[PDB]
C-alpha cells in the first residue's frame, strides 16, 4: 500500500518526507519537488510568513536518474534559519547553565487559543509549548508537498490525472459558485494574488484581506481541490473505511487549521430536494454522460469519472495580536496570547496542500485497484480495465 | 488498537459486527445492543423503511455474564425477511434454470443516480446492480450501531463520557444554531419526530418533510453529534493521521449518504475574523475555562475538554420516483431510475449512526492514550493522568 | 488489502471468521469450507479431541450462488456442545446465586505450564483462567481454516496454486528429509494416520505415538507446508515487513503451540558452506531452472517459482496428566496442573492449519501485486505479467 | 502505535530511519546511536565488509536536548563512499551518453543465487540488478539499528529491560547449549571475535571461519537474542497477529539472510515429550518462579517474566567466488555469479541486528499495554500494573 510520513520541527535542522509503496519507473526529479514547494510561496502577503531564501531540496533515496526505484523515497528539505536555532533546538544535551543565558530558549507557557499548545502541553506533560508548536506548525506541510509530488507524477503518468485547486472564499467574500477550472487554467490561478479562478471573487477576496490587514486581524477561507481525468471505480462501497470520501476527508481534515470538508456541493446538497440533488445519467458516444456534477465526482464511495471536487474550510491560522485572552499555565494568571506568525491569510497556500493530500489518497487508491510493481505493469492493468469498461 | 468491521448484505441471512481490541471488564449486554438498534427506528416516516418486526440480536463471542472478555466481540443481527430472499441471496449455487423462473432474481441494470450502482458495477465487472446495492445499503449501519454500543459502554464506564445527537436542519429548514444538548436532554430529543432539540426548528423541519411527502420528493439534512465529558489530550498534533478531527472525519464521511463533515462551527469559522473565530481561555477553580466553543471541542487535533461537536451533511438518500434519468447498461437506452426505498427523510436515524462512529473513534483514541487490557487497568491510568493534570 | 479475523470462544455459541478484501467472482461454497474443516479431524487419536458430531457451517455474507461478492465474507461455525455451556458461557448476566450452584462454573486458578493461563490471568487481571483458555484454545483454528478456504479457492482459480502439507517428524522420530509431495500425493497423505508422505517415517512416527500413549505422555512434531505453482515476485525486498518470509513467519508462528518456523532447509542452511547452501540457476526451455530447492521457494523476500516450503515446530500442546507442578494462584499453594485435552499428538491436524495460514498470506501477496476487484480482472493482470516475464 | 521505517540505497547519499509513536521524555543521543552502529563493526573479518571510516550520524527530528519530543524521530546516516557513486546513483537524470562512458554504471544481468536479484528483476521489470541489490543490501540494517536505539532507550528507562545477543553456532561448530548471558556479560561477548559467551564454542567457531577462509568459502550461523527484565503480559493470546512470538518472528525473519526463527528451545521442543518440554511453576517470595526456561520467556503469545530467547538461523550471505552457476538474463547464456561482498561470516554483526528488531517489537508491545504519551506517564502506568500483580 502507498504510505507517507513526515518528520521535522519547524526550526529543526531539516524536514523529511518518506513515501513507501510507490511503483518503480515513475519519472520525478528534485526540480519537480522544488517547483511544487515553490507553489507554497504563493498568495497575497505570503512573504510575511516565508523567508525569501529558498530551502534546499535533497532526494536521499528511492529515485535513480529521475526514475523511482520501487523502494522507500526519502526527501529532505533544509532549514535556512537553522544556525539561529542550532542550540535551542539542538538534538543533543546542552549545558542547562549555558541554556539559561539564551533568551531564545525561554519556555512558552501562554497557550494560543485555536492552536495545539494547551491540549498538547497537558497531553505530553510539557511545561513549555515549544515542543508542541515546533511539530504542530504548518511548516510541516512542506514535507507533505514533497511527498505529494511523487503521487502527482504517478497520477499524471499512469492515469493522465491532473490535480489543482482554486479559492472559493476568504473572510466575508461572496463565494465563487461557478464551474471549476481545468488544468489549462492553473497558470492564471497561480498568478492570482488569492489563487482565484473568477475575477469578481478575486477582487472581493483581495478587498477582504486589505480590510483585515488594516484592522490588524486575520482571515480563513474555503478552497476547492479539483482532480480531473479519473477512471471510474477508485474507492469502494464495501465498508466505511474503503469509501474514497472517507479517505479524502481524513487526509484533508488532518491538514492544519482545517475545520470542515465537503465533497462536491456538500452542505448545500443537504438543503436540496432529491429531485434536484443528484447527477442524472444519459447516453453518450463513449459511455454514460452527466450534465451536472453536484456529487463532486464521487458516488457511493467511488469515482464516477466526473471531476473530483473536495472543499476544505480553513479557520484563520495566525493569532491576532493582543486580542485573545489566555492563561499563563506557570502562574494561573490571565494573559494575552502572543502570535507565532504574522500573515493575514494563508488560504491560497493551504490550497496547494489540499491538492497534495488529495493526490496522495488518489495515488494510493489507484495502486490498490490496479496493482503493479512498476509503472509499465500498472499501466497495462489500467489499459485492460479501461478496455473492459469500454467493451460494455 | 480498537478495530471494527461489519459484514452482511441487506437481504442476506444476517449482519455481523466484530470489535477487536476492547479491554476486558466492560459491562455490556444484548439488551444494551438491542436498545441502541431500536433508536434507528426513530423519526417521522421511518416505518416506510423499517419493518415492524424487530430483528434478533445474538452476541456470539467476547462477552461473558455481561462483561467483555478482551477477545474479539462478534454480534449477529438477524434478517426477518430472509425467507423471501433465501434463494435469490443463497450463498450456495442454485440451478440457473430454477433461478430463471424466479422474478425476484431478475438483474438490475438501471443504476440509480446518487448511489453506488453505476461505479460499483463497472469497478467489479458486474452486469447486475444487486451485489452492489445489497452491500452498499444503509441496512449495514445496523451492524455499525451494534459495534458502537460496545464503544459507548467503554466511554461511559472508563471516562464518564456520553455521546448524543440532534438534528440541525432538514431540507430548507432554518438551521438551529443555539447551544447543543446535554445528556439529560436525550429523552426529549428521541421523542421528537425529527430528533430536534429546539421546538421552532422541530416545527419547521416537520413542515419541510410534510411538503416533500406531498410532492413525492425526498430530503436530506444536517445532524450534530455531541460528546460530553472528554479528557484533554485525545488525538495528537504529531501527524495528519493522528489528529482526532482527521479520524472523526474519516469515520463520519464513510457513513452512507454523508457529503460533508464539520468540527464545531466549521465552514462558518472560515468566514470569521481571527478576533472572533476562536475560544479564549480564562482562569477557573479547577483549571482553564472557556466561554465559547466555536472549536467544537478540538484544537490542534486534540480534545480540549469542551463538548465535542461533529456535524454531518446528509444528501437525500431515497431515490425520487420517476424523476431521475439514467441509462439501462444492458441496452444503452435511456431509462428512469427505480427506487429501493420509499422513506422521505432518514436524517434523524442517520444521527444515531453518526453517534456510533464518533463513539468508536473516541474509544479507540482513549485506549491509545490510556492503554490497559482490563477496564480497571485503563481506569487507574486515566485517574493518574487526571491527577497529573489537576496537580498543574 | 486481504485481511482475516477470527472470533469465538471454544465453548461459546459459535465461531466466526471474516475475510475482507477478497475479489468478487471466486467460486467457493459452504461444502468447500466443510470439506476443509473435516481435514482437521485427521490424525491418529484425533477422536480424543474432536467430537464425532460435525459442526454446522453457515456462510452469512459475501458469497452469492457460490461466487464471492467482493464485500466482507462472514462464516459461522456452530458449537454442538453449546447446550452444556449455555449458562457457564452465557453472554448476558446470570444470577450469581444460581451460578454458585453450577459445578461447571467453578473458577480455574491453577495455570497449566506451557499455556496462556498464567500470563493471561495477570495481563487481564482475571482471577479465573476460563476466559483465557476459552479464547486461547486451538478450537479457534477452525475459524482460521474457514477463512483459509476462501484464500485457497482464490489461489487455485487465479494462479493455479495448490497448498498442502506433510509431517516431517513426531516426538523422537527420524525426520523425513526427502523431496516434498505434489498435489496429486495429498489423498495418500491425508489417508496416513500421521499425514506422512514417506512410509518409513510414517511407521516410526506411529511407533512414537504408541509409546507416548502407553506412557501417558504427549508429543509435538514438525510439519512442512508446500505451495506449488507460484509466480515469481510475490513479496518484496524493499523492507523487512514486505519480505514474504517475514509475513509467512508471522502467520505460522501465531498458530497455537508453534515454537519455530523455517523456510526451506532453515536451520540446516545455517550449518552449510556457501558453496553448498544455495540453489544454482541454469538455462531451460521456458526460462531459468534450478536443480535444488534449499531456499524453499523464497530468495530475498520473494517467490522464485520453486515450491514454497515452510516448516513449523509444534510443542506438545496437551498437558500431561499429573506430571506438571504449578501454583494455585488463589492460595499460593503448590498444585498439579490439570489437562483440558487428552489427545497424545495434534501434529497432523496442525499441518492443516499451517496450510491455511500460508494460503492466506499468499493470497494477500498476490492481490497486492496483481490488484483487481474481480477475479477476471486479477487474472488479466496475472496473464499480462506472465507474458512480460516470458518475453524476457 | 510504535512504527519504524528505513530508507536508503547502499551506495546512495544517505540512509534514513524514522520512528513514529515513541513517547516524549526518553533520553537518547546521537552518541548512543553511533555507539550501537559501532557494534555492527564487530566480528572476525568484519573489516572485509565495512570501511574503516565511520559514517556520520545526524538526528534530524524528534529529539531536543537529548530527550524525545513525541513526534517522528528521523535519523540520517551518511555514506562515506558517496563521491564514488554520486553519478551512478544520482537521483536526477544524467546524460545517457555520459553514463555510457562510466564503467561503474554498467548493468548487472547475472543474478546471484541466494539473493533478491533474479526475483526482484522479474518482479519490477528491471533489466539491471543494481536497483534491486542497492536496496536489498544488508547495509540497510544500519538504519534498523539507528531506529532500534530509540526502542532500547525506552525499554531500559521505562521497564529496566536489557537486550543482548550471543552466537550459538557458525558453520559446522558444535552449538553452545548452556545458559544465556546476562547484561553484565555483554562486554566479554562483544570482545569475542565471534561474539560468543562460551570459550569452547568460541574456539570451535573461530576454527570454522579459518577453514572456510582458507577454502575461499563462506558461512552462516545461529544467533540468540536475549531480553531480560520483561514484565508479564506483553503480547496477547486473543489472535494470531497479537501473539508476541508472531510479531517477533516477523521482525526477525524479515532481516536479510535469515531462514529460520525459534523461541526458546524451538525445534528441539518439538522432539521432546510433554513431561519434559515445559517450564513448571513453583511458589517463591515475590511470586511464581520457574526452574527451567525451555519456553524462552513466552507462553501462549505473552511474556511470562523469564528471559526472552529468540534464535535466528542465518544462511551464508556472501556469494562464494566462482562457485555458483547462474544465467546471464541479457543473453540466456550460462554464467558464474560474481560477489558483491567478500567477508566470510557476518553472523556476529547479524546478532546486533536481531537485538534491534527484538527491541523494536518489545517497545511497541509495551506501549500497546501501558499506553502514555510521555515516559513519566507510561512509567506510572507500569508501576500501577506491577503493584496490581504484586498484590496478588
Ligand atoms: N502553509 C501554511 O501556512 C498552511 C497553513 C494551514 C494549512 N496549510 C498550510
Ligand atoms: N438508517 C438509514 O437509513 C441511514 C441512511 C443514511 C445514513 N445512515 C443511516
Ligand atoms: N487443532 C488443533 O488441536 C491444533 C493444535 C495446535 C495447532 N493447531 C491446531
Ligand atoms: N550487517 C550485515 O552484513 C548483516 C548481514 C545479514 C543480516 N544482518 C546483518
Ligand atoms: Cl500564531
Ligand atoms: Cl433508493
Ligand atoms: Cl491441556
Ligand atoms: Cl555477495
Ligand atoms: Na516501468
Ligand atoms: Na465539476
Ligand atoms: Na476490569
Ligand atoms: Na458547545
Ligand atoms: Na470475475
Ligand atoms: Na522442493
Ligand atoms: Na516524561
Ligand atoms: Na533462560
Amino acid at each position: 500500500m502507498l504510505r507517507w510520513i513526515t518528520a521535522g520541527e519547524s526550526h529543526g535542522r531539516a524536514l523529511v518526507a518518506v513515501v513507501e509503496g510507490m511503483v518503480a519507473g515513475v519519472h520525478v526529479t528534485s526540480a519537480d519537488i522544488a517547483d511544487q514547494l515553490a507553489r507554497r510561496r504563493l498568495g497575497y502577503g505570503r512573504g510575511a510568513r516565508m523567508t525569501f531564501e529558498r530551502d534546499a531540496v535533497t532526494v536521499l533515496s528511492g529515485i535513480r536518474h529521475g526514475s523511482t526505484l520501487g523502494g522507500p523515497i526519502a526527501i529532505e528539505i533544509g532549514n535556512t534559519e537553522w544556525p539561529k536555532w542550532e542550540t535551542v533546538m539542538a538534538a543533543d544535551p546542552v549545558d542547562p547553565a549555558e541554556l539559561a543565558d539564551v533568551a531564545r530558549n525561554a519556555p512558552l507557557t501562554r497557550p494560543r487559543p485555536g492552536h495545539a499548545d494547551y491540549a498538547g502541553m497537558l497531553k505530553y506533560g510539557f511545561d513549555d509549548a515549544r515542543p508542541v508548536l515546533e511539530r504542530a506548525s504548518a511548516r510541516e506541510t512542506a514535507a507533505r508537498v514533497a511527498a505529494g509530488t511523487v503521487a502527482r507524477a504517478f497520477l499524471r503518468q499512469a492515469l493522465g490525472v491532473e490535480v489543482l485547486s482554486h479559492v472559493i472564499s476568504i473572510g466575508a467574500s461572496a463565494p465563487y459558485e461557478g464551474p471549476p477550472p481545468r488544468a489549462e487554467d492553473l497558470p492564471a490561478i497561480d498568478a492570482s494574488p488569492v489563487r482565484a479562478y473568477d475575477k469578481a471573487a478575486e477582487a472581493d477576496m483581495i478587498a477582504q484581506i486589505e480590510a483585515a490587514k488594516k484592522d490588524g486581524d486575520t482571515l480563513g477561507g474555503v478552497v476547492e481541490a479539483v482532480a480531473l481525468g479519473l477512471p471510474v471505480g477508485l474507492g469502494s462501497f464495501t465498508s466505511g473505511d474503503h469509501r474514497l470520501d472517507s479517505q479524502l476527508a481524513a487526509a484533508v481534515m488532518g491538514i492544519q487549521a482545517i475545520k470542515g470538508v465537503e465533497i462536491g456541493d456538500g452542505f448545500q446538497t443537504a438543503r436540496r430536494r432529491g429531485s434536484r440533488a443528484h447527477d442524472e445519467m444519459y447516453p453518450g458516444p463513449d459511455g454514460v454522460v452527466r450534465s451536472t456534477n453536484r456529487a463532486g465526482g464521487l458516488e457511493g464511495g467511488m469515482t464516477n469519472g466526473q471531476p473530483l471536487r473536495v472543499r476544505a474550510a480553513m479557520k484563520p491560522i495566525s493569532t491576532v495580536p493582543r486580542a485573545l485572552a489566555t492563561v499563563d499555565l506557570a502562574t494561573g494568571d490571565e494573559a494575552v496570547a502572543i502570535h507565532q506568525r504574522s500573515d493575514v491569510c494563508a488560504v491560497p497556500a493551504a490550497g496547494v496542500v489540499v491538492e497534495t493530500m488529495v493526490a496522495l489518497v488518489l495515488a494510493r487508491a489507484a495502486l490498490e485497484k490496479f496493482g503493479g510493481d512498476s509503472l509499465a505493469e500498472t499501466q497495462r492493468n489500467i489499459a485492460a480495465y479501461q478496455r473492459s469498461v469500454a467493451d460494455r
